[PDB]
């Protein structure tokens, strides 16, 4: 799984 | 699964 | 599953 | 499933 | 299923 | 452009 | 561009 | 560009 | 560019 | 550029 991201 | 995204 | 998105 | 979207 | 959309 | 949402 | 969301 | 979210 | 999120 | 998040 992936949690988070890109500003 | 994926949670989050892109600003 | 996918939750989130794109600004 | 997909939840979210695009600004 | 899909929930959400496009601004 | 293309906007597409798919269940 | 292309915006696509897929369950 | 390309924005894509995939379950 | 390319923004992609994958479960 | 390329932004990618993968479960």
């Amino acid at each position: 799984g992936f949690n988070g991201g890109f500003g």
